[PDB]
């Protein structure tokens, strides 16, 4: 049983290994990274890959009022046999627009740093709003 | 880092604490619980609540060719401060129809057993197919 | 000529032999089991089998504001000679969605109780609204 | 529980009170009144009214290879209280065309005989074929 | 040169020999026998036989706002030599639906009265609308 | 009660007033004016206008093995009041192609002779074949 | 008079001072940076600021098959008197989607490098296609 | 780097080579050539051709309060190889109406003087207002 | 030519056959039945039916200062031929409010007495005031 | 009780004393004097004066398919005492346009013949369509 | 605490002492007495007087789908001392139109029966819709 | 038949169970709670809920010269079936301003005491003044 990442009061509370990626997202998202009381959480973007540590850093980075990433999880085995683990992180955003900027934000970071892994991603829509208000 | 639940060859491999719920789903889903090679994984249903053990049993129950549940995870903290953990499980299904039957299947089980928790749930649609094929 | 089953003010008015199945449906259907003044009755689901008693219990069970079952009836003889009787019950619902939940509700009950008969069923659509308002 | 009307080898087996209406339908339907092995029973027309005797005569009249009427039944009570009974008869036909001719056939009979009751009616379509072959 | 049958203000203006058949059609057609200003006259049904008197009565009967029969005419000789005359009447209707009801209406009358002739008939479609508007 | 126009063994049997128009059609139609035993009579073209004499000449002109015109008739009154008579002639042809050539043939004649009336016309299709064989 | 920037056969032909920004755009734009023969050039994005050198580097960076930047230009004086020069660069793209990614691409670069100037920008639509084909 | 053309305090400050074209535009545009403080600069028209000198004269001509032309610039090379330069001038106007009059104004001048080049042109719309206020 | 009904000084001057209906209207209308010098006569309500005697009684009943009915008249023939007479009475009222109360007053009387005819009615508005003052 | 004026088959059926005024209206109204099946009778124009004979001639004149005048009637007495009779005629037209042409048509006739009385008139609008179809 | 009057399935369920007044309202209100699902309950009419029994009969009478009367209540004491009770009944209607017909309906009944009390009344409008829907 | 609440000479006459709520309103309303001889009673606010006892206390509390609450009553059943009783209290105030303060006064009390029920409420306007003077 895993636990959710810790929210930030200041940049320093964000783990030192994730700060570079966190600050980049803070500036890129800008106003879209802030919270909208009027909007509900019916959207998210799911990144997945084979490196859990990289996805860990991503999960710790995407931590804002309007953009909250879940802990490092994983998808179930694709076949009947046990297979190499495909880890994943759900980055919950406010609206469909923000989701596109978030998955773009990571794409921008991937372009800025070729050492970073090329993570697959998909936009996610929930029929009912998730309890992520206030 | 968490690991995906183990697939079943037979009913017995399913943990004893989850078998009752597993067998019920096997019969209820029926043909919809089987896998379709032609279809892709652009759908899922997310159950969430405060009891991780109950959600654990659910995750272990929903394990079929066309219906695979992820491990017990959790949603991120809603506010700036750390808060009581809202655990969740993503049950990935094949098509939009199956998703409705899955979230109904649990609803049927909840009706069959009043001791079971009334889990919140939502249908999920992914823009891009998840790597859950052979 | 056959008379329609009696409506319920409380659970107890429902025949003791049907109460278990009735309560299960009450909880499963939930809000969909309630009546919608705006909607008309252009839908129903017809269960059929060889056991009239089982179908009787079903008819007595499906008795709500938005879901009303007709009395136990039967389909006509298939050939020129008299043949084993195929009994049937028309469960009239409000909309096409409810009909799918109703035929699912029974399917859930059949899964909950293997002693119960595996009833065949079909969704029914009427071109003109039936007089089942108020 | 109600038993299905008896099929006819000859006109005389049809109850004397229904023969006039039966012969009229025999001639009117003509070839459409015959059975089609290739076609399935996914169609029917439901007549309803307050006179069970009239509907009884109708049920006994519509008895052919391609057109079989069910026994006199009734719709469920509209409100919470018991109410005047609205009786009904399901006349199962082969295809959507025949159904229109059947509900027209009765309409023709109603026009031929003003003493006959003006029965309400609706075309019915079943998603799954009813067991009415052979 | 022939002249078109006279329209009716009341049932009595219809020739006494045709009233029985006229009233029957009035009731059978019902609302479909009324005229639709929005619709055009691209449809008709042609009855043909060897009895001109019977066809005369038919022509006088089918006289409504939405259903107008032409005068008694005839088809041309089939071969090079003069042959027994095949008389015909064009009953012009509003839409393709009405045409089917009209040729059915006569079929109903033929079934009601075995003394009446079994007239052949065919649905007719015109590419361009006939001048049968106000 | 009218009678059908007389067939021709030779050009002279055709009324002297119609020969000019008849010969023109003979040459224009050509092989299409001949009879096809394989084909049925499910087609025709209806000319209509206010001059019965002109339409008479047309009816007498269009007299061939594959193209037979009916006698001069008329359409029913358009409104509730009696109105100027709109006469018409049905020229029955073999196939949909011939019908287009026939209504063109007249259009050619109208162009050849400005004294001739500009007759309205429409292609006609019958669902069942008319008895015009041999 | 001014001349358009030189196209690239390889990354090295791009001026050394612009390569960092050029490579970043190459990876970020990805497939959208490629040329579409089917599409026309009715779109562009105009960056403007006070630093011509920075805009020069931008103009040299945005040089691809589907994305071509014009030379460093400037907007006219806003008032009647001569004023500080507002330089600008038109980055011509293929479609409205690409334009949004281009102005985002620069926004990503601005976020990656705080030393870079915060350039204003606007999406541009041309009624008629510009001559920027092969 | 390029610099924006100089504004006019009087007609004489406009270069002698451009005065003829300038005066013509002054009179033609009339009131539309004046500035509107209420309106923003979200519009322009872009002339392009191969003669930079002609476009230079155009740029110097279109210099008013409500109509300001940019300096002579050029479009980027269309293909991978260097190509004949297509020069262009952006004439920024106040509203969509003025833009149509401006591109018409030049068309009028082209008609007045056949020696002048037939410049291509396109209406331009900016999503965000350009800094061209007082 | 028809003469207008006689005004009343007292209830008795009103014809004995109309007094019951007159007194009812007197009480129902109340203050609205009185005359308003300030208001003009741009309103009325027209009752029509087939019984002239009933309409006569109505005309004699509606006789007040603010509500004056015209004599029994009739609408013109609908068709070219003489037809059953549709009689009518214009009840002229003061304002649009009164008109609604008048046509309601009759509706109240029709409800009070089922023997009375169900008269059709319509509110009437005149562009110019009728000479009904003093 | 007053009977509606007689419709015309020809000009001569119109009373000799009214023919001059009738023919004038026939030509003036023109196409607007014809009937429109699509339109309803929610309009009319009411002429009123002291000469019943003149109004009689008017009533007999305005007799067409789209324009039908009622018989000579009168307005109720204005005061409590019997007063000189103000006669009136309701000329029912099809639409608001026709009404203006009708009251103009009379105005034209009044201008053509100074011997004719200067009749007052008003446009009339009915909320509900009068039974004047066919 | 008081309880709301009982709804009616049939006229007989309405208390015998109120049936006369109930039937009268049924006929008078007519279609306006029926319920409109689209409309909300922001309207009502309050009758008040000193006779509670009469108001009781009124409350029992006004019981329809679109018109529901509350139980017999009363207004508070006007002064500081206890005073003769002014009883009242709130008759809740659907729209502002119906309210005027309801208070008129009673006024009609009061006119029909002079023995009935002359109840004071007022139209009532609620800012927010009352919970009187299904 | 209910009776109106008793007025107060002093705080003690107010039932002990209601004094806390009464005193609070006395202070809050202040001068608005006093009577205005000039103003009439065309206003009120209606509180409704499921707890009659709570509404009883409210009715006893709102008892002043300018603010008088009626006794505990109830709304009629919303549907055709008998339903849980929705009790209500009409608090009659002097003007539209006071009504807003009264419904606010209760809202203030509800905020002061979370044990108190959250009562729904609506502003009420009467067309005619209620007899609540002196």
């Amino acid at each position: 049983y895993q636990q959710p990442p810790v929210p930030y009061r200041q940049i320093d509370d964000c783990p030192a290994k994730a700060r570079p990626q966190h600050i980049f997202y803070r500036r890129f998202l800008g106003k879209d990274g802030r919270r909208d009381p009027k909007c509900q959480w019916k959207f998210a973007v799911i990144f997945w890959g084979n490196d859990p540590y990289g996805l860990k850093k991503l999960s710790q980075a995407f931590q804002f009022g309007g953009v909250k990433a879940g802990p490092v999880s994983c998808l179930p085995h694709p076949g009947p046999d046990q297979s190499p683990i495909t880890y994943c992180v759900y980055v919950y955003c406010q609206n469909k627009d923000t989701s596109k900027k978030v998955q773009m934000a990571r794409l921008a970071w991937e372009a800025s740093h070729p050492l970073a892994g090329n993570l697959q991603s998909s936009i996610v829509k929930f029929k009912k709003p998730l309890p992520l208000t206030q």
